[PDB]
């Protein structure tokens, strides 16, 4: 039932040249001078400074976001908030603000191509419609590597910024903020704390013969229209460089999760595999009557988590 | 009714400087070498030869698709096929194959991104999910900027092939394969004929109030991600520069179309609006119990219409 | 047809006791002592008091809620907060939190048998699945009268609040939330704003035939359980003591309103036509690419409005 | 798969004091005064005399239903029909003109609140839409505590008209219908004979993770509101008082059952716990392709039924 | 809107030999013998006898149905029951015996292929899946001119019953049912009333741009598979010789009818075709609130009308 | 579960006289003579000849579809091509003429009022709307009793012709096709080989108890309409007459199958069971992300081995 559920842990992916791959690719995000960017922004709100966050990352091109701080003489704790797939309206101002009125100094990363960044990634070849295949066929061009690398230099970034306190840095993010989370907390030390929601791009694998509605299914959608039996090999081949069950093993940061088990976007299978392959003082929120939405009795979860080890 | 849509006309939306934008266009094309490459390939069919293509276009992308040609000696007639949105299987080789079995040297062009050619343009800023709306916010960006240009490339390659007949190239293609033929038409003398099933990418500012389905929707989910008022503005702005209503004006070939009456995903009253502006010799086949799908009766149709001006 | 709807203004459906059944209701619960509770809770945040809120309303029931008040000296500006139909996830109380963070004593009444309060009414008779033909076949039984009168002594407890400022009292609420808002400031002369997302209960008798989605349905399905003609009159008679369209009248609040064109839940006419019976300050914010959801865009409209007001 | 039903009998989850709770539930109602009335209704029929029949039960609330009465010398052998959750239409007067005409002085019962009678119950606090979870919080304040006693009453009432032959009371019902003919079976000694199709409200802690279709989902859904996790516990308990595999047990009376196997509302296991812990002349007849619906090979089954033990 | 359906009347689409078909069908039945058959049927009902009944019809197939008479020295008042379209469960006997209970020796003729009787008619050639479009490029070979000579020698069978008052015979049904009760009453004097609920067959070209469900969409299927133009007017043809449209104008037996503003199956305005056309005593009940389905408001009327008029 | 239903093989069902049953339906069979009919039907293509071919079959009826020949001297391999349950739009004279065009001489014969032919045979009873439950309660009166001697006679007639090498002709089809195809195959010597897609009428018993999409679910539909527990036991017991894995048996033919993991129409499950009755020359090509569709993969799959076995 969900006895089997909680003993679930796949069998890895990650092929040799994992650490390597990252290794390399976070050498070339170094190549690129950050050159950050502020500009203040006008919100109807009381006790908090709101601004226009910018800064190079990957391939050069350039990430936005808004970044709300509480209105007091620092330093702050900050969290880098990851919002989902597909899911970010007016790049989400109010919960960012939201956040800094609760005492962190918060910038709200926007996802190359979907939020309000720039993808400065060429298109190899032809993808199914959506973000989950765009460069599916190599590890090098593979969508996620950029984005990925944008929340690490996220938090170099911020990290860097003298009203914040650099010890005192959460990530966080719900589906495919979740992933980004634990990712950059997997490949930078920046991050005290981590807390997702429902974690995306976790066991592709299993994801697609389990996930009964999008976007799981682009990669189905993709292997449709590319029925090249090696296709399917490289793709999850390349896929594998970002399943979070290959990259829990790098956190060792305190973290916090969260499933609903009618969850259909994300199925609790795939996230029970990215929280047992988590080796870290780490917890998972059960809730069985919740699906891939907001969480009422998860978000006071979450408060008291960074709370407790952010203020 | 059937009335209202036979004279639904909308005003252009082309802006004062459509012509100027799609000369420049134009030009930066010429400025790319298309160095075409081609690729013997190996199918179960007799009489008939299959050829990787490939060649260069705008911000110097690899465009590619299956070419096949009738195993015989020529000259040809030929076909430029161009597929659906994000309805390209395996580069729609069979369909491709079996073009060139009626007697058609056929290339389908695969559109960069979605089928299998290779898209250059950086995306400038976010957009919603799917092609519609990528670099929406400015027609130098604009996704299908690239597309059609890669169309009249298409065109030029394969007029330059010894066993294809430049006085008889039809350029044919549904939903996004119509328009893209159309587009096509429009922006070059090479093709003969044009036909076009449910064309998309059609009387924008009203498909984004009629369409029940994707992806004219993937707009309407844009605007919803950017509330600014200012966003609405030049997405419509940019999008027509490509509207069929605004480049049919420029057919002069021969063509011949289709459109289901019950067609959600490219509204009757869009198709018609690209056929009203249409002036040139043309024809437009009304099927009453049809949506976006294929239409039997009208596959016999092009059949008569592309062989009465192509194998002449 | 944005047109068309910008001149819709349908006939008033008040029948000529229309005054006098509210004069007498509001009388009835001047009768019941308010009897106000309040008990400290514990939430994860920092800068706001959460309180659990109880008191006396009409019929003897005990209406509930969260009460959050910004942990600074007052007096502060408060709000009355009104969730949707049969939407209240666990009290509403992150939301309730965040506009304490805001700089507002936020109360989120619960809706009697609803939310979390205590519905004392008799169930007459036969009714459809829902709340919304209960007690429908006498404007004296009828479920909104006790809920209405609920708003109202809300409105009464919190003034009476030394932290309170009651003369910078906002109420507002989407969807049912927006038209108890309404309704509530309607009877009382207690808010100084409204702001309304999507109002519901408003122009029933078109509202039933332009319904593509629940609950305005049913009432459609009481009446296919119950065919007696008479049946329809007396529902829609005790229904327009209630309509929006005849309570609009008496709303002489500043009030902010928020429409998507393409809602099918709350159709565009029967906010339009609460909206034209509106004689006051007033503004309708339309948004053609939504539908019954929230709304960023119009977050923010609302939040300006209450800060030029109450802050 | 129908093996394992057949074998399928969970345990009682009856509480320490389930005898108790009942006993002084039966004692209230011996505490209010029947004082039934009956009035004349001109239907078109012929052979039979149509009444609105009146009484009094728990809380003095008044119920109602239709009572048909073959027009012929009695005295008669009588059926108290009950009708399905929120599928109560015109009283269902057809069906009960149809008994009457089959032979039997037969009463279509309403169920308070929702088919045409009075509930005069409080509802304590919030609860999901329907009536699945009104006062769910307690046993003593639970909707079907009143409606329980309703259906005893019935046979009560029904059971004291000269016309009708008191040792010859047949109780039946579809659905929810099925529960309350089960529960007066076995609350009541007065019926000689249960009919129940397709139960309802049995073996509540498995009806809600195998239930694919309302209404058992109100539970699920009252829980998504109130995730306090004590509020599941208590809700559970409080519903152990009214589950027909608590009741079962009690049932004497000859019973016959029906279930289709592709039943989606009343899952068919929910149907055999109930089924499995009757300990008296059982009989359950199962139906392979059908679901939550009239099943005509059933029908005839009852007739023969009924026929065999009544006339 | 009910405004423009009132006066909805669709010139006829009646061939010039619309008559002689007629005629020279009849004549053709009339070659046949029906050599009926008449066999006891055991059923749980006390008062009824139920048999099966059994006669030749056009083309020599053998048509059934259940007939259940009054257990009473006769003559008795008849019924011929016409079931809906592939909505035929158990030859539909529970029915037939409670129109009996009501002191109607009725029959209820099982439609040819669907029902339970034999259809001995060739299949010309393809067809869509369903019986709408079988035979359907001839009215010679159509699948309805079989099943309506079907329903007139119904009547000339039961009308020679002893038992059968042949002057108060009446034709009822609904949707098919009802299109078979008019169609029967046009072409036989037999018939002294009739009853249909939202009949079907009628205004055929119509039906076929509004009907957003089956079976009227067959139709639409088959031309989808036949796309030759003349394909569609041939069709269209024969259908013409079974549209109520046309033979409305044939029934002069009082007749009264029903239909619900919100029928998908069998939309308003090719029912109100039907009932325009009429030229008899006619009546149409009109429910706002009901579609395609059993509406109790209606049962009683026809209770009514069908008593006043046979009993 | 690709395991476990690799190793799914049902105990089959056949009657003790399933074999006379056969034996007597093919002697009825040659009991009618066949009197084919050739008429030259135009259609806009080169290098191919359209005739619509009649003959006639078991019970007098009248059974039809359209004949396309390669243009050129034969003899030539043929194809007899089965169409889908109520699949059937335009007789499919499209993909018949692309056969044609592959090199085939092939007949697409239209199914007994699905497609295009005439049933003759009576209607014994009730039935469930559409055509899987009629005749259902006599293996004498079922529908595809009929059909599956069509599909014979289809054989017997085409190999007389004159252009057609009789040593090479191919049954193919999809669906409903696909059961056509191997119920030919397994009643007639005269095809080599056979194609199959996910194929039909399979395994009854389990069919009715996964298939969540229609139409195995007609029969379902009937047991509803008619509870008599009698009336379920001859209805399975007719049924087993025509059950593939049944038929599988007499299957000597080299046969490619077809089946997609998520295919609801045609389960998996009664596509292998079909599969592990075959005992000959045969292969099973699996497809995970594919269902009851065209399977582009597959397509050039059956194209090989169609051209190594007919075309050598």
């Amino acid at each position: 039932s969900l006895e089997e559920l909680k003993k679930y842990k796949p069998k890895k992916t990650a092929r040799p040249d994992f650490a390597d791959f990252w290794k390399k690719s976070l050498e070339e995000l170094r190549q690129v001078e950050a050159e950050p960017t502020l500009e203040s922004y006008d919100y109807p709100v009381k006790g908090v400074k709101v601004y226009r966050l910018t800064y190079q990352s990957f391939g050069h091109s350039k990430i936005e976001g808004f970044y709300a701080v509480p209105d007091q003489t620092g330093p702050h704790p900050a969290l880098v908030r990851f919002h989902g797939y597909n899911a970010s309206y007016d790049d989400g101002i109010h919960d960012i603000v939201n956040w800094a009125l609760h005492g962190y100094a918060t910038f709200g990363m926007l996802v190359r191509g979907q939020g309000g960044s720039e993808d400065t990634s060429v298109t190899p070849g032809g993808h199914a419609l959506g973000w989950m295949t765009k460069g599916i066929l190599s590890k090098d061009t593979y969508y996620y590597r950029g984005v990925y690398l944008d929340a690490v230099r996220a938090l170099e970034v911020i990290q860097s910024f003298p009203e914040v306190d650099e010890h005192r840095i959460g990530v966080i993010g719900g589906s495919q903020g979740g992933a980004l989370a634990i990712a950059a907390a997997a490949l930078s030390d920046i991050p005290k704390v981590v807390v997702a929601d429902y974690p995306y791009l976790s066991n592709f694998e299993r994801a697609v013969d389990v996930a009964l509605e999008q976007p799981y299914l682009e990669i189905n959608s993709y292997f449709r229209r590319n029925s090249d039996p090696e296709v399917e090999e490289k793709a999850f081949e390349t896929l594998s460089y970002f399943d979070l069950i290959n990259l829990a093993g790098w956190v060792k940061q305190p973290t916090l999760m969260a499933i609903g088990l009618i969850d259909q976007v994300t199925p609790p299978s795939t996230v029970f595999a990215a929280y047992n392959h988590l080796e870290t003082d780490k917890e998972l929120k059960v809730y069985r009557y919740f699906g891939h939405e907001f969480i009422p009795a998860f978000q006071t979860e979450k408060l008291s988590f960074l709370q407790k080890h952010l203020l």
